[PDB]
This record gives structure tokens, C-alpha cells and sequence, in this order.
């Protein structure tokens, strides 16, 4: 007898408080977020015994919402077509014969022939860019990378409501972004994240993840009740790596690709230095909802409880009634 | 009493006429749209007492969904690994101990020393690319741009319906490219849109977001009723400008980047080209629904909406009879 | 009077099968899967009498989801800036008056002048970037790239779980990456896929697509029970090409991209190598909902479940009452 006094207590608290209020089922509903970011990097670095700014470490450059801060690289200076012996141990020759098809990709073609690279060693022979590259001794990494600093502008806008909201407050000052200190519970509208923080937010130690190369993510969510106050909508940040495989594989551990840079002879002749790349890559990835009170959606939900406590009530005291 | 068949008529007509007809609940709906988008920008334009061409203002060049036009520029010819002093006054040094940790990132890193720009002014020392910009007087914007055109090649595909459908319709001709007028009411379908009349559509002054730079959003909506003709699913067009936050901020009010040309002397010795890039970027954001009749939606939403009217019918009829 | 136990088997099967079952109503479900994708691709061809390596044909290079293996190439050595005829036939000019707003884009501004290209022939005159693009005979393809390989490296989270899983599993050693051979269905952790399979299983003849130039798309899936065996979380792939309006288009057939080389003299004058670039785009598109079992999802799911059945009977009770 009691039991149906609980359940009815059960049915209009799950249907009128969880349903209704915690799900804000009162509430209409922007999901389509409009999202923008543009990035800008900032620092130098001593690498070679050379400095690089921006235009040498970040890439690609046009400050999109993906870029990688270079913290590594293997150099190989003035390459030229032509023929060339393969420098890594593990195209080792000793027969024409063995410099097939069998063998891994290298840095050219293979002519089937075979050269000693050295008086010790002897590899295969290739057409292509000239010499190939050598990763016999470990390169160091740019320290100062640590420091560099990310500037996020990030904007978003809910069009059902007419929303727009920005990381970025309208009472900034240049004095703000000369001195916040961002924090993602402290001070969530400061733009300037430092590289080493998200490193650390991200759960990695900056030197491996250096040496290694790797992909973080720079989760920016915007989950906000409209029917609060303008203030409340803050930017809600989460770090991350997102390249997980990397750490338990032995195989690929981190991050890096190859790229070129290109030059000409008055002789006319081609020659490109080329560049093996460890970095670091952030994604900023922003999501985000948004709730406003609405009649509609409030006139249905009610009705819908009314109608969801009814049959609970109904069916439970049929289910007594019979048993 | 007569509130019971008012009920009923609010009940029938809710529940199998805005839920079942109006909200298409007899229907199969595809939201896993699959799309491609390749771009293409065409245009010359006079900068410098020199010609632009797509591959000098265009970047990156590999005609994705996201690209920037490049409206303004401040070079830096000739630059050298080496000492200088910086250029902005925001770094005015009188005294050595002023060259410290505390300044703002800069051109290179700090020697702790202070020099002398110009004859009026001091500043810090710097090691890297030399000499420092300059950003004193501004520069002017490639006006020509405004004409420059974007192709646009949206393929769009429901798999679920095995639909496919492109804003270029296959009877498109050479001619229709040659003369058809962009206009996202009156003609969806032509691949053509000026970039003029893209940041219009936006809201934007072209004058003003190419002084500043500036992120557009042109978003491809492929909402379509697959019940209805082939030729009803046509794209619909929506333009806006997505770095909101940069109007209403003073501190950084568009979008610029900073990526270098690199260059060598016969000697060996490597110079650079700096190039501050103020532009607009465009986001082609596509999406899309579809929905085609099917039979077993309709069966349950049709059993849905019978039990909903019957239990509406019967809850009412007991709330009557007790009160 | 049967139709009662009819009426009640299909509502328990549907409500208790169906919707409960097979729907894993008594699953909590992730759907925010957090993916990440790195990319390499090596291989070497022969295009021009020139070796061609991923820093050649490979663009952009930071190994991103999205990358294009380039195919085809026109190429402009040596441009300047300068004055020079149109080389396209479509700009044949016999008088000055035809030059004119008229004209489509070209390589540069018009002067408004005519001048003689060839004895044969004569076209308007351009300042721009010298001597414009010839495409008078086809470039042929780099038969090679069929035999390149593209190295996917997929990390995927659903973080609701705290599930990690990627296509490198982490018994994978060098041998494997050596000599596993990629397939949908047989071996869908093998890291190495043959662009020339890519192609294929995306239903193309890379001997067109690579004339051509094309956009593919590399879907990676993952649907994962949670309740079962970790194991039993694998990849699903699927290929297709995006560009699907290129195929039915005559105006516009593929995807091809300009970009230039550039370069300075001694002299400092400066001079560049326009290239027309034809190729393969690849996206990698990775998506993926993750289910476990959890007691509150079973205990709604089984109570919505027996209200369900409850008011079914119950309504056809009724119905077979009065009629
Ligand atoms: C044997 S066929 C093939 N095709 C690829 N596209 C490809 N991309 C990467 N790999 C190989 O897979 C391994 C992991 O790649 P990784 O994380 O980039 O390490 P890594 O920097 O030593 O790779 P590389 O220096 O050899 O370019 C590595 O041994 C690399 O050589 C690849 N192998
Ligand atoms: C003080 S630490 C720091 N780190 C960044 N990554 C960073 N990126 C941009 N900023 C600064 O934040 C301001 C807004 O950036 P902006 O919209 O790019 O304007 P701007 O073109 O004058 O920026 P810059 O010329 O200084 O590179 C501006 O004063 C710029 O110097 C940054 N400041
Ligand atoms: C007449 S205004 C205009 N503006 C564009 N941004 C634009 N982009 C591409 N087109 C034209 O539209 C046609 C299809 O473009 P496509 O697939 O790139 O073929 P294509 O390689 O011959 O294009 P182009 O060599 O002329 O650059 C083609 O004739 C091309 O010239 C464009 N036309
Ligand atoms: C970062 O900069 C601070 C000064 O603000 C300096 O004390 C510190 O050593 C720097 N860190 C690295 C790794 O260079
Ligand atoms: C800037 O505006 C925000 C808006 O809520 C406010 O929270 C903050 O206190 C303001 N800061 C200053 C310095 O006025
Ligand atoms: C350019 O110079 C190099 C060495 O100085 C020489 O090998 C090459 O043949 C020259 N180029 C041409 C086209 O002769
Ligand atoms: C755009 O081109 C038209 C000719 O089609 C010309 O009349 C107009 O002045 C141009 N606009 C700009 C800003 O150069
Ligand atoms: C091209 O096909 C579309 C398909 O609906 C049609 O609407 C349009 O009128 C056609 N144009 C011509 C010129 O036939
Ligand atoms: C290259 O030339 C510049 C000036 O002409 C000179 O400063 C530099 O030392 C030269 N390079 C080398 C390696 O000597
Ligand atoms: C691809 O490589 C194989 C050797 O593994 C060779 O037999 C075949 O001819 C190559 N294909 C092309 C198109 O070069
Ligand atoms: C590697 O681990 C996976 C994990 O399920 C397993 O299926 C596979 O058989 C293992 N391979 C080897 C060689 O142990
Ligand atoms: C550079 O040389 C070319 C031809 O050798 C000449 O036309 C040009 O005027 C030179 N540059 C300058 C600034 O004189
Ligand atoms: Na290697
Ligand atoms: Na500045
Ligand atoms: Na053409």
C-alpha cells in the first residue's frame, strides 16, 4: 500500500526533477555551434646556433585552428639529383644482387648497383636527391620551445539565439595580454597559453614529447545556459595528447614528416636542403551547446510529465490492485 | 465537455499533423552527409608596382575548403642571421639593464645589450633575422581583389539513399562558367561567386576586413526531401563573417600570419624574405540532411500516433469525469 | 480473441527484441569519439628524368588527415615579371579593342595592347609573371605513385569509457610494418597502405584519376561493444572518391592546384617556377560510437519496457472490447 505512495514520489521526482529540471527539459536547444579560431605564435629559439622565430618553427604558417611548433630537425644541406649510396646500415650491400625490389623504400630509385658509402660499409646504390640523409647521432632539441607562447582567438556564436561569445572579453586591454596568466579554472579569458602549460595540462614531459614529436589537443567546450547571465558562458578548456598509439608503440613513438626547402644557381641548377621535422601539433578543437528557456518546449514537457506521472500511477495501482 | 473534443482536435492534429506530417516522421532520415569541396581562386591584382597572381596571394595553394586571399603585406626584403636592433619604439631602451627578460617577444632573442636604431631613438639589441621589421607607416591593400572569383566544386552524397548531388549540375557548359551571376536565391548553382560579393553577402566592408584580415564563413546547406524531385535538392547558401570576436576587440581586430621566403647565395650564406600577411580567409562549411520515404517508419509512427491520441483521449476523459 | 496473444508477441518481441536488444538500450553510449590521424607517405618516381620523393610530391607535408600525392605537373620555369602574349588560344586577339574586361583571367593584368605570340598567331598582352602557362600537349602521369605507400597512424579515445585503442595495436613490430598486407577485412591493423589499393578499393583506375587529379576519401570506423572483448574494437575502412561531381562533369573533370617556387639572383632580381600541379587528395575521415553496459540505462530501458508492453495490451484490449 505504501509502495504506491513511493512510487508515485519516485515517478514525479524522475519525471518533474531529473527529466524536467536537471535535463533543463524546459529548455531550447542550439547545437549547431558556429565556431572560428586563429592562432599566432610567439618566441625564439637557439637551434644550430642559429635563431628561429615564428617563420622557421611554426608550420604551416596562416595561423589556422592546426599547427605544428618544429622542436627537432635532421638537416641535410645542398642535395643534388644524381647517384648516391644509401646511408642508413639497414640498406647494407655486399652483392648487386641484393639491391632489389625487396628493399625498403629509400631516398631515391635503385639502380641495382652497389657502393661503399664508406670504407667499413657498403650500400646500395640510388637516383635521387643526393647525399642521402644520415641519422647516426641523435639531434638535439630547441629548449626555448618551452616558452613560446600560443595566442587563441577563438569565437562562437549559437545562431538560434543570436549569441556570440569570444575567449576573448571585450574589456581586454593590451596590458591584460601583456600580463594574464591563463588558467583554465582561474582565468579562462586570458589568450595567451604558454607551449610548456599546455604541455603539462596535456599529462606529457616536455623534453620526450621534444624529442619524440606529438600531437596535443586543445579542447575549447562552450556549454552555456543562456538563462543565466551573459558571464556565466565562459569557456571551459581541456588538454590533451591525441596521438595515444605513439606512447605504447615502439614502432612510430611521436611526430615528424619531411619537407624541403628549394634553390636555384645562377648556373640554373637545382639544389634543396632538405629537413626531417619533430614537433609538436595542437589541435584546437572547440565545442559547445547552448539552452534557452522557451514556451513551447515548456508547455510539451509539462504536458508530457503530467502524462508521464498519470500512466506511472495508473499502471502501478492496476499492478497492486491485481496482485 | 466540449473542452473533451477540443482536446481531441488539439491531440489528432498535434500529434498527425506537426509530429507526424509537418516533422516528415514518415520518413527515413540520412544525416551522415558526405562531402568534398575543391576551390580555385582567379584574379590578378597590382601590389607593390608589381602582379599577383593566385599562387603569390593565395595560400595555402592546395585548394582546400579553407584558404586565404592575401589583401595586404608588409615585407621585409633581405634578411640575415645576425645583431640589430629592434625597430618598434615598444622596445625603447636608455639603459642595458632596460634589455631584459621582462620585453615582449621580438624579432630574435636578447643580448642583454642596447643600441641605437635611428639617431633619435634607443633600443634593444636582438640576435636574429636583421634587420627587425618596421611597422610604422601602413600598408595599402591590393584593391583588385575585390574581384577576384572562387570556384567552388561541392560534391555532396546521403548513402544511405545512394544520392548524390554537386552544385555543378551535369549540364553545366562552358558558357554557363563564362556568364552565370552567383546569387544564393536566384542561381545556387553557379560554381562562380566574386569574392567582393562574398564579403557582402557576409556583411562586411571589403575596404575595412582587407586593411584588417578577416575569417568568412560561406556555409552549403543540402537539406533535402529525397520524396520531392531531384532538381528540388539545391544547395542553400549562407555567408557570414566567423572571427566576430574581432570587431568588437581592440587589442586584435583581424587576421594576419607570418611566413618567410627563403633564399641562398652562391656564397652559402642564407637571406630571407618577410612577409606579414594580412588576408581574408574563407571556411566552405557544408552540411546537410535527407530524408525518403520508407514504409517501416511509417508504420511505427503511425501506431505511435494512434496510442499517443488514445492515451490523450483517455487521460482527459478521466481528468473530466473526476472533476 | 487471438489476434490478443498475436498483438502481445509482436509488442514483447519489438519492445523486448528489437528495441531492447538488438538496440543495446541497455547500453550508455559514447558518441564524442576523440580521434587523431598522422600520415607518411614514402615512395619514389620518375618524373621529368627527375627522381621525385615525398618532398616533391607530397603536399602539404606536415602529414595531416588531409594530403596530396601529386600525379601531373605543368611547369613554367623562369618566370619574371614582366611583359608577354597570352599563350592560350582562348586570348587570340587581331585587334586592341578585343582586349578588354571581357577577357577571362589570365595570367596577368591586360595592357589593353595586342601583340604576336607566334607567327601564326596573335594574343592580347599581359604584365605578369613571364612568359604565361603553354597547355598545348598533355604531361604524362608519374606511373610510379601507383606503388607509393601512405602510413596511417590512428589514435582513437572514447573518453565516456576511458577507451584507447588505434590501429597500430601494441604487439605491432617492424617486421609486421615490413611485410603486413593491408586489407579491409583480413588485416585491418596493418599501418601500410599501397596507394594504387587505395585507389582500387575506392572503385577508381588510377591511370585516369592521376591524369585527372581527384579528392579520395579514406573512412576509418569505429563501432565498439565495449561489453565485448577489447579485440573485438577494430578499425572498419571504407574508400571512396569525394570529387564525385568531377566524374560527371565535362567542365571541370578533377582537382589540380597552382603554387610556385621562388627564387632570387645574385643580381637580386627576383624569378620563380610555376607549377600546375595534378594529384591524388587524400582525407582520412575517422568516426566511430563506443557501448557499455551500465545498470541505470537497464533499469529504464527495462521499466520503459514493461510500461510499454502494459499500455500495448492494454489498448488492444480495448480496442477488441468495443469493436
Ligand atoms: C615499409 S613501407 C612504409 N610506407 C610508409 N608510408 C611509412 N611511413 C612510415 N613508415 C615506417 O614506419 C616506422 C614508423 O614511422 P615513424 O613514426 O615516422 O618513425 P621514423 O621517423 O623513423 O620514420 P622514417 O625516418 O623512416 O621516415 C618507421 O620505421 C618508418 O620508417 C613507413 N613504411
Ligand atoms: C605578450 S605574449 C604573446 N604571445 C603570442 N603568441 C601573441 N600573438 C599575438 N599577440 C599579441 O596580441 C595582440 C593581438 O594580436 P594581432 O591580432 O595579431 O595584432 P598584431 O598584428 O599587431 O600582432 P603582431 O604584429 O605583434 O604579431 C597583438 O598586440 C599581438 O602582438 C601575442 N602576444
Ligand atoms: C570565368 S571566372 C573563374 N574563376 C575561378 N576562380 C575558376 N576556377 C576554375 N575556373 C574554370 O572553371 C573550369 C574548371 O576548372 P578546373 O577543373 O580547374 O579545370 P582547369 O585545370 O582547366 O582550370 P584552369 O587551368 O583554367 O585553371 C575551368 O575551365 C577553369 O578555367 C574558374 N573560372
Ligand atoms: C622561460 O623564461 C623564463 C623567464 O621568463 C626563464 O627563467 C626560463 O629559464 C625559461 N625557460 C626555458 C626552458 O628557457
Ligand atoms: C570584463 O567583462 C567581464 C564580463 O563578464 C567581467 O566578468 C570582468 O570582470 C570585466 N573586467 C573588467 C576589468 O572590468
Ligand atoms: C651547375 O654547376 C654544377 C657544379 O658547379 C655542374 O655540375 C652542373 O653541370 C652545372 N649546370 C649545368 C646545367 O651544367
Ligand atoms: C571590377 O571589374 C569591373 C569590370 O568587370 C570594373 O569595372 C571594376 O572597376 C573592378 N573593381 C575593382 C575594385 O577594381
Ligand atoms: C539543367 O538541369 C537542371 C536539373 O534540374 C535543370 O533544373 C535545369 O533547367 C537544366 N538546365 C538546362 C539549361 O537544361
Ligand atoms: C657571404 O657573403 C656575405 C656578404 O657578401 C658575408 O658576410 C658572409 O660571410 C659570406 N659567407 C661566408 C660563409 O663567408
Ligand atoms: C610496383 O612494384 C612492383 C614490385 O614490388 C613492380 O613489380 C611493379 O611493376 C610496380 N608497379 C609500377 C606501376 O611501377
Ligand atoms: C596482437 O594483439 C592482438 C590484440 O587482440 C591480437 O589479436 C593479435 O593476435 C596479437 N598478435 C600477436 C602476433 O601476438
Ligand atoms: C637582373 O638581371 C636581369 C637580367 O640579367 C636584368 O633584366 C635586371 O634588370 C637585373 N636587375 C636589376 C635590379 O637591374
Ligand atoms: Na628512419
Ligand atoms: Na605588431
Ligand atoms: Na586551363
Amino acid at each position: 500500500g505504501i509502495i504506491n505512495r513511493v512510487v508515485q514520489l519516485l515517478i514525479i521526482s524522475y519525471f518533474v526533477g531529473w527529466v524536467f529540471l536537471h535535463e533543463k527539459a524546459y529548455q531550447v536547444r542550439d547545437t549547431a555551434i558556429e565556431s572560428s579560431v586563429v592562432t599566432k605564435v610567439k618566441g625564439s629559439g637557439l637551434y644550430a646556433n642559429r635563431v628561429m622565430d615564428v617563420s622557421d618553427y611554426v608550420t604551416p604558417p596562416q595561423g589556422t585552428s592546426v599547427f605544428v611548433i618544429i622542436t627537432k630537425m635532421i638537416v641535410t644541406e645542398n642535395q643534388m639529383q644524381g647517384f648516391c649510396p644509401e646511408s642508413e646500415e639497414k640498406y647494407r650491400c655486399v652483392s648487386d644482387s641484393q639491391c632489389g625490389p625487396e628493399r625498403l623504400p629509400g631516398g631515391g630509385i635503385l639502380t641495382g648497383r652497389c657502393v661503399n658509402y664508406s670504407s667499413v660499409l657498403r650500400t646500395c646504390e640510388i637516383q635521387g636527391w643526393c647525399p642521402t640523409e644520415v641519422d647516426t647521432v641523435e639531434t638535439p632539441i630547441m629548449m626555448e620551445a618551452e616558452n613560446f607562447t600560443i595566442f587563441i582567438k577563438n569565437s562562437i556564436r549559437f545562431p538560434l539565439f543570436n549569441f556570440e561569445k569570444g575567449n576573448l572579453l571585450p574589456n581586454l586591454t593590451a596590458r591584460d595580454m601583456k600580463t594574464c596568466r591563463f588558467h583554465p579554472d582561474k582565468d579562462p579569458f586570458c589568450p595567451i597559453l604558454r607551449v610548456g602549460d599546455v604541455v603539462k595540462f596535456a599529462g606529457q614531459d616536455f623534453a620526450k614529447l621534444a624529442r619524440t614529436g606529438g600531437v596535443l589537443g586543445i579542447k575549447i567546450g562552450w556549454v552555456c545556459d543562456l538563462d543565466k547571465a551573459w558571464d556565466q558562458c565562459i569557456p571551459k578548456y581541456s588538454f590533451t595528447r591525441l596521438d595515444s598509439v605513439s606512447e605504447k608503440s615502439s614502432v612510430s613513438p611521436g611526430y615528424n614528416f619531411r619537407f624541403a626547402k628549394y634553390y636555384k644557381m645562377e648556373n640554373g641548377s637545382e639544389y634543396r636542403t632538405l629537413l626531417k621535422a619533430f614537433g609538436i601539433r595542437f589541435d584546437v578543437l572547440v565545442y559547445g551547446n547552448a539552452g534557452k528557456f522557451n514556451i513551447i518546449p515548456t508547455i510539451i514537457s509539462s504536458v508530457a510529465a503530467f502524462t508521464s506521472v498519470g500512466v506511472g500511477t495508473v499502471l502501478c495501482d492496476i499492478i497492486l490492485l491485481n496482485f
